[PDB]
């Protein structure tokens, strides 16, 4: 399955990480193609979907039952072939909320290495709108033996010991709303502020209102800080909005070595003892 | 001012960190002599108080505006003066819920050394129930001088890394609900997961106490809390370490237990740290 050559794409430094609602149309029911859906809202699949597609959920697919991690290559190996999905197919992915969770489940993805993974640009907000097709319907394909890997976290996560080790040195960029940077503002934290020296560019400056990626140029504009040298790090609540800003940097950008905090602020304004910065401003490191 | 002689306090393992409502009530404003209110609700105290009372605020007053931590020496001296207590002065401190939030402030005055502080048994549940006298008056001394101390955590607080060095040699005590304690139940004070600390072992904080908040008899104590040894260094946790001070209170004074320890991080730090070891269900679990 060629990349999609729409012309609109080729702004971008890695345009063959995108598709357009109408390439995915002339598309649909091709072999070698799988649809996933994935929202913040478990119920929303039920509701209707793309012809075709498979529902992954973050929560009950993604995670370790029982401590703060993802799943292993073992367990991920048989979630592949629960949902059909063989080492070959390409995966296009997409969902509500301006593919926020859609942007989380390709990050997942890339920690075992499948090779051709793309997201649908505008999601499932623009496809409704536009009046597309939608059904009800759940497909029953299977498949067997997706090969068991070694999960890979190094080239795209930053754990804790990381962050405190290049407060100063690297970009760190929160994602969050103004009024979380600044304090002012389940996932409840004992504390609010930003980490020492981080800097504000809510994960929105990104993306029209009707959920697309903003043309290059306004790219090129809001992340121009970012010096070609640099190995940034991102960060929110929990690692979602962190994801889709991963995304943008990394293959619209084409920024090399961007890690995303996954722990963010849950695991930050919690934690006993470690520097905090309240207020506006970014301030110093230790 | 000596400690309180009366026969009722004789089975515990150190008395004299304990006073009665009688002996309070026949040494109400005498010199050398400080009542301090603390609660969990920050209100209590303004809808009526022992008279003479002063109050302690564990938002404002206790904690650092920024970080998680505690108020340092600096802080600790001029909070002392506002509220007009010396060095040498007797504190007697009280609250609601049987005392919960008023051995928690106990707590924080040991981390600064102040050489004589006590609790009154039954706390401001038994004060009011019995139909003693309250007030709506604040006083208004004040004093100066209180001496800056070096902060000395290491005796009585635990940290992350400590906690995890012990696992499997050392007693544990989870003083959550049973809910909670299994990973049932999971609120500025959530978690990203539930469940208990691998080893640990639950125990209520409340069966300490009595319904009309009193802490129960020496005998019915050792019944809960034998299983601890001579030999043994315990730590302590719940959601916040404000809620496990009540046991560390019940097993250093009453029951002359050395070396426990608080792990104020709690559960509010371990289910929300990234992979770190927690057991789900009704058993301990085995270390790691």
């Amino acid at each position: 399955l060629p990349a999609d050559p729409s012309p609109e794409l080729k702004q971008y430094a890695h345009p063959e990480r995108l598709v357009t609602a109408d390439w995915l149309a002339s598309n649909l029911g091709r072999p070698g193609l799988v649809i996933v859906e994935s929202d913040e809202d478990v119920l929303l699949y039920d509701t209707g979907h793309i012809p075709g597609a498979v529902k992954i959920d973050w929560h009950t697919d993604l995670n370790d039952p029982a401590v703060r991690d993802y799943i292993n290559g073992e367990q991920f190996a048989a979630l592949m072939d629960r949902k059909g999905v063989t080492r070959d197919d390409t995966v296009v992915i997409y969902g509500d909320k301006s593919n926020w969770w859609a942007a989380y489940a390709m990050w997942v993805f890339h920690l075992f290495g499948h090779p051709d993974v793309r997201l649908l640009d505008g999601g499932r907000d623009l496809w409704v709108s536009t009046g597309r097709d939608t059904t009800l319907e759940v497909p029953t394909r299977q498949t067997s033996g997706y090969p068991v890997v070694e999960r890979n976290d190094a080239p795209i996560r930053a754990f804790k010991d990381d962050v405190l080790r290049v407060l100063g040195k690297e970009p760190l960029i929160d994602v969050r709303s103004p009024q979380e940077y600044t304090g002012e503002r389940e996932e409840g934290a004992l504390r609010g502020g930003h980490i020492p020296t981080a800097v504000s560019v809510p994960w929105s400056k990104a993306a029209y209102d009707d959920g697309r990626f903003r043309a290059r140029a306004e790219l090129e504009e809001i992340y121009g800080f970012v010096k070609p040298d640099d190995k940034p790090i991102v960060y929110c609540r929990i690692g979602e909005r962190s994801s889709h800003t991963w995304f943008v940097l990394t293959y619209l950008l084409g920024h090399p070595n961007v890690r995303n905090y996954d722990g963010s602020w849950t695991e930050w304004g919690n934690a006993v003892r470690v520097p905090i910065v309240v207020g506006p401003e970014p301030g110093e490191a230790p």
